């Protein structure tokens, strides 16, 4: 009943392996820092199997969309990059992780996507 939810851009021609990779970086994230900072929703999420939602997204503003809605929820959230063509630089932008939080609160921002 606590879930994840990682959006993931289909317009970059990602393979499957990098798309496991990326969505796997937003999930990292969103689990450490949500065991920080919201631990008990992160321990109810982790007991009842750390159940993850993947869906995808058009393109880059709808990423920004679900940052705009997730913020404005107080949502944890995480925008993941790949690495650069430049080492020193950041890299684009493949997904956004979401929670763990309650499903009905992330079907408001996530439920209009097509799963992946």
């Amino acid at each position: 009943v606590k879930k994840m939810v990682i959006a993931v851009r289909k317009d970059l021609d990602m393979g499957k392996g990098k798309i496991a990779a990326q969505v796997a970086h937003a999930a990292v994230t969103c689990a450490i820092r949500s065991m920080k900072i919201n631990r008990d929703v992160f321990n109810e999420w982790y007991d009842e199997g750390q159940r993850k939602i993947v869906v995808k997204v058009n393109d880059l503003d709808e990423i920004m969309e679900i940052k705009r809605m997730a913020d404005s929820m107080g949502i944890v959230n995480e925008i993941v990059q790949d690495r650069g063509y430049t080492q020193v630089e950041p890299g684009t932008i493949t997904c956004i992780g979401l929670g763990p939080d309650e499903e009905e609160k992330l079907d408001k921002i996530t439920g209009k996507y097509k799963l992946l």
